[PDB]
């Protein structure tokens, strides 16, 4: 009965393992655009992924991580919401078994067919477990998918896949550069809320793209194929690995955009 997104263990039934799934400033929310406020007081987004190093791919069971080497200032996140320094730790994605859902984070109410995030933990609390203790330890870097063209940067990461099948596996996954996933503009909305997963902390500065990045078909059919089971276990597909939109309960959600 350990969490999970399936009827008997998904997101309506986390809060009794996890109290705080009905907390104050949970994530993910549905992003009001006419609502939000352009804030002038958002110093400028900075992302400088040049010196990332990447290591490591691992299916969790509930997304798969790209891991990232964060003994150092090499990738981070620094600017717009943000006081001081944020190293990036791992990337995942959250996605649909259809196009037309997968995403966290809603627009409008409108669904993105995936959801990238970029984690990234406050180099004042020294790593990311002291972090996940703080208030203003993790910034997130949200970037919504849609399907389209196929996204270049992306592939190295849909090839990987097969050898990351069932829950448990890593693979070696060095010299991968994030930079590919971004898209041109770094317009963003930013709130306070918290760990999508369980357990579900409440910890994050979200930062949430406006602009998607697209990814074609063949792309995110490939996530598909993943398994949220172990190897030589039954096969239940890695799908709908999206927590729904949870109350604003009165946070505003700033614009960096006028
Ligand atoms: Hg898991
Ligand atoms: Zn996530």
């Amino acid at each position: 009965h350990h969490w999970g997104y399936g009827k008997h263990n998904g997101p309506e039934h986390w809060h009794k393992d996890f109290p705080i799934a009905k907390g104050e400033r949970q994530s993910p929310v549905d992003i009001d655009t006419h609502t939000a406020k352009y804030d002038p007081s958002l110093k400028p987004l900075s992302v400088s992924y040049d010196q990332a190093t990447s290591l490591r791919i691992l299916n969790n069971g509930h997304a798969f991580n790209v891991e990232f080497d964060d003994s150092q200032d090499k990738a981070v996140l620094k600017g717009g919401p943000l006081d001081g320094t944020y190293r990036l730790i791992q990337f995942h994605f959250h996605w649909g078994s259809l196009d037309g859902q997968g995403s966290e984070h809603t627009v409008d109410k409108k669904k993105y067919a995936a959801e990238l995030h970029l984690v990234h933990w406050n180099t004042k609390y020294g790593d990311f477990g002291k972090a996940v203790q703080q208030p203003d330890g993790l910034a997130v870097l949200g970037i919504f998918l849609k399907v389209g063209s196929a996204k270049p940067g992306l592939q190295k990461v849909v090839d990987v896949l097969d050898s990351i099948k069932t829950k448990g596996k890593s693979a070696d996954f060095t010299n991968f550069d994030p930079r590919g996933l971004l898209p041109e503009s770094l317009d963003y909305w930013t709130y306070p809320g918290s760990l999508t997963t369980p357990p579900l902390l409440e910890c994050v500065t979200w930062i949430v793209l406006k602009e998607p990045i697209s990814v074609s078909s063949e792309q995110v059919l490939k996530f598909r194929k993943l398994n949220f089971n172990g190897e030589g276990e039954p096969e239940e597909l890695m799908v709908d690995n999206w927590r729904p939109a949870q109350p604003l309960k009165n946070r505003q959600i700033k614009a960096s955009f006028k």
